[PDB]
């Protein structure tokens, strides 16, 4: 009986700056087959071939005998998203480049000429884009033929038809600017159309506070196609005479004041605490020697320069709380001009609760009333209707987002019908934004939500849209961006009236940016 | 305990090439204390000050409040032995240099001028040697006084008196020559006095075979003071057309044929097996497509150049075995000229057993008879009496080395009285060598043994000596080299008649070499 070539097409971001991106994985258990001669690939008729730099065929060897029958399509991860300075190209010890076509036409014949191991053989196709490719590029392709021993082999494709591969930008890769890792994205759009992406700069490792951590900022003036040199809006160094690794600041949240175009970044500055996690090393009290400090930096020049830190802890923290901080990601300006950041606090019973913090005087003073729900942490807030705030919350009970609304800035809360039902989660950060009819090309109020669409692990990062104020999230109104494993956090914004932007922790880069046409999500 | 300065002196190798080495750790829980001002350090009168470049005082901040009762002396590891390119100097985000004295005299005055955190404060003293320091350098020192608020503070020292700090050489540091890690040391001395140290070059990570692994070799012609550029006696690259990471070779063992000065390195070449562990991926058979290959490289020019691989699997592997490989470390030449390497094999029931393979014809042919003991793995062999081989084995039953002897090259074995009693272990590689009276300065037959002297974890690397063929290992005949945590493998050799050499995985470098006067061990 003939050997079958199994094909799995990927559904992960193709990074424009990467030298390799995994497009297809092939697996052949060679019982009769002696040689794989060539693979024939055909790109879709609508693909812009001028944006493609190269297509490559790699051989990645065999599998351990105990793993036969587990349906793996690779023996190992081919391209690192963690090794500093080694995240742009395939690890050459794992994959052998058999052939490559630079500036291909729509039909590509990739010469393998690979004698097969008597057993499982892994191959894959790498796609490399030109550095200037459009972020709205979609790539589709089919493997048409695989020639084995000078005959067309039987094929079986396990992945779905009509995959649209999307490109992206790795705004931050592991190792960039001397930092081991980047985590915890926030993203907003200024009134000038400028994109501001913030994140933790985790210099020593990927671990959470306490550690040597700054808040970094990447600024783009061309819709996310290019990003300016990293800025550091918040950084505490050797403040108070303690080492820099005992002065981390992180979990940033960004908002743009739409009335003035002033941008605010809020984060948690942790002082002391040895090398332990702030989540259980911040204690009751008010000063830096006991408890995490809530600090702001503002920019009045469209994100180019940033103020010294403004410590607002004494305005909003109850002394008996262990830890008050922002919900990472972004905040909002309400229609009436109120600025709002989601927040979370570990109360005096050591239980975390989400809520909101607001300012009615353009960020000069801030107020918190009551929590929305017990035993919740990271949350994002959206003005779903004028004067009605919806808080969408990470819930420690597991499995699904909690949702509540308030009409009085968090004095009182009402459980939403979608709560603990509509949006499954693995207990992870999620992004929520509201986009009003006046501001988007669909002329409909929409909610957009992003998270790992799973209840276990962090994978299948998905943007979901709701047309009925978050009551329903229809399957047809969703785009799955990244099937791979990552750290899972994401943040949304509108790039313009027709286009969604997302900054997130992906399987391919610590900070990944993608642009998605709104009409691709809601067709 | 408040306002007492607690002191812990380290017992770890001082690497000659490091810019920092941790010599003392200080902890002060400051209740009444406001500033730590001045620390006075006095080196022992026998210390060679000309070999010391500088002494530094670092402040490393505070501790998490939940750990105040745990009696730690640091908040974090100060100097990495794992981060590529960053293993030579204190991480400056963890430690602030408050004071430094270059070209010190015997009495050193360090001025901290450090305002104290209201709570735990950590300080430490760094010792930096001059590049040409002697390997037999011993350094002793005492903290004489610590001034807090311009008064001499109460001091309490928790570490023992009369610590002799030894220097060492980091033959390989994580990241050297493009390799993430180095593991599994072997060490021998040629008839010319040349030191040959071998190890795994684990390019991608510290993970065991299968992976991209070569056998590396460092050669020293000056007693271990300096080491020549790394050689690669065994490396298989893309053999058979598989990726380099499916062609690893490792767990080397080295022996010098004392009759001819030819040096032999034996290692296990694993071909295929995906990215899984060879221990569970090698299967019965003889071909490279099924089972690990036992390969040799020889040097007939005092270790300078190495033959192409010699595959001896067919001579010594039983087809029914899952896996045959050498015991890592070294082999020997018996008095009568027989070459012997320890080995281990996973038999058809998938149980490992240690034994020996030998050659009576200068390495042309090799033979294995019977295992010494079931459910044993890594072992080292020594000729404890003429014609009597002692095999000292890692025993999966836990807690202690197994020991057996054979008078017929492994046809029959006798359990030694010391077996499973005399030498505790955490189930780890251990080194054993025999040194005849005529070959050392004491004119006594001795055995030397090194391992992590513990039943839990890999730390307290210790050299032990025996005068009665391993029946007794007296406490006074031991030197503890490294109290820190590491990967635990070690290998001994005689540098010359007066001096022991050890190459090992230490808490300060992946491949650490130290030279120890024999009379320091058996006084
Ligand atoms: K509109
Ligand atoms: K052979």
């Amino acid at each position: 009986t003939s050997d079958t070539v199994f094909v799995r097409e990927t559904q992960i971001p193709i990074l424009i700056e990467r030298q390799d991106n995994v497009l297809f994985m092939l697996r052949l258990n060679a019982k009769e087959s002696r040689s794989l001669d060539e693979v024939v690939l055909n790109f879709g008729k609508d693909v812009n071939m001028a944006d493609i730099q190269s297509v490559k065929l790699y051989y990645s060897g065999t599998e351990a005998r105990q793993n036969y029958g587990k349906k793996f399509f690779t023996p190992v991860s081919y391209i690192s998203s963690h090794t500093p300075g080694k995240t742009l190209a395939a690890n050459p010890s794992y994959s052998i480049n058999k052939s490559q076509v630079n500036n291909p036409g729509r039909k590509v014949i990739l010469n393998a000429n690979q004698k097969l191991f008597p057993g499982i053989n892994y191959f894959w196709i790498s796609l490399q884009m030109k550095p200037g490719a459009s972020l709205l590029d979609k790539v589709s392709a089919k493997i048409v033929t695989v020639k084995v021993d000078n005959k067309e082999a039987l094929m079986h494709t396990v992945s779905p038809e009509n995959i649209a591969h999307r490109v992206g930008v790795g705004v931050r890769h592991a190792g960039d600017d001397g930092s081991a890792a980047f985590r915890i994205p926030g993203l907003a759009t200024t009134n000038k159309g400028t994109l501001l992406g913030v994140y933790d700069v985790r210099y020593n490792s990927s671990v959470d506070l306490q550690e040597h951590v700054d808040v970094g900022l990447s600024r783009s003036v061309d819709g996310g196609k290019t990003w300016e040199k990293m800025r550091l809006p918040l950084a505490f160094g050797e403040t108070g005479g303690l080492p820099a690794a005992q002065n981390g600041v992180g979990d940033p949240s960004i908002l743009v004041d739409t009335k003035t175009n002033t941008t605010w970044v809020v984060a948690a500055w942790t002082h002391g605490m040895g090398n332990q996690r702030a989540w259980w090393s911040s204690y009751p009290g008010m000063d830096m020697n006991h408890t995490a400090q809530l600090v702001l930096s503002k920019s009045t020049d469209d994100g180019k320069t940033w103020s010294e830190p403004i410590n607002i802890t004494d305005q909003v923290k109850d002394p008996s709380w262990y830890f008050l901080l922002q919900g990472p990601g972004r905040g909002i300006t309400m229609q009436d001009g109120t600025l709002v950041f989601p927040i979370q606090f570990i109360d005096s019973t050591r239980v975390p609760n989400a809520g909101i913090m607001y300012s009615k005087d353009r960020g000069e003073t801030w107020k918190i009333h009551n929590y929305a729900r017990t035993n919740t942490t990271e949350a994002q807030v959206a003005e779903v209707e004028p004067g009605v705030l919806m808080l969408n919350m990470r819930d420690n009970r597991g499995g699904s987002r909690a949702v509540a609304t308030t009409k009085d800035l968090g004095k009182t809360w009402t459980e939403h019908p979608s709560s603990r039902k509509a949006l499954q989660e693995p207990v992870c950060m999620a992004s929520l934004i509201s986009v009003k009819a006046a501001d988007n090309t669909l002329n409909k109020d929409i909610l957009l939500f992003s998270n790992p669409n799973t209840v276990k692990g962090r994978h299948h990062i998905t943007i979901k849209a709701s047309l009925d104020g978050g009551i329903t999230w229809l399957p047809e109104h969703q785009v799955m961006l990244d099937e791979g494993d990552g750290w899972g956090y994401s943040c949304l914004t509108m790039i313009d009236k027709e286009t969604v932007g997302i900054l997130y922790e992906s399987s391919v880069a610590h900070m990944t940016f993608q642009a998605i046409r709104l009409r691709d999500i809601i067709q």
